[PDB]
């Protein structure tokens, strides 16, 4: 019912998930909620990368968050965090 | 209702598979459940190989699979695979 076109900066979201969940752990595919700009969204935890591949691990204030819209959604998202603009040549590969 | 476009690598799901039913019993037009990443899938066992067509054979480690997306399925697969055949005279005897 919130669902919008509007811009999002992704690097916004990440420093605003670590600032909130720092020291606070979280598993591979987990699902939660997330407050942006007093906007609501759901959030699957797609990988966890060691600082090594491990299904579990605790925030710290340095990680980084890479923000991928969810297929079929309008979600706007901006930034170089995940992904901001993508282009598919014409030609056949 | 789960049924969803979002790509899935058959080599992913088959590595599982055989994490999850390697050294197990496995027949012919055997239909069991298979869980990926919190995902629920239905398997039907179409023809068996032995590293010789076995009625009943036992998955392993080394036990390799081959997906198929069901005929209608609007399944994404990377992998399939399914042939036989025969041909006949153009000529009357």
């Amino acid at each position: 019912k919130n669902i919008d076109s509007n811009p999002y900066d992704t690097d916004k979201m990440a420093a605003e998930f670590i600032q909130q969940f720092n020291n606070q752990a979280f598993s591979v595919g987990q699902q939660l909620v997330f407050s942006f700009n007093d906007k609501l969204f759901g959030l699957l935890v797609k990988d966890i990368e060691a600082m090594q591949k491990i299904e579990v691990g605790l925030v710290v204030g340095n990680s980084q968050v890479a923000f991928e819209k969810a297929e079929n959604s309008s979600l706007n998202l901006i930034g170089k965090a995940k992904t901001k603009e993508n282009r598919q040549s014409i030609i056949n590969p």
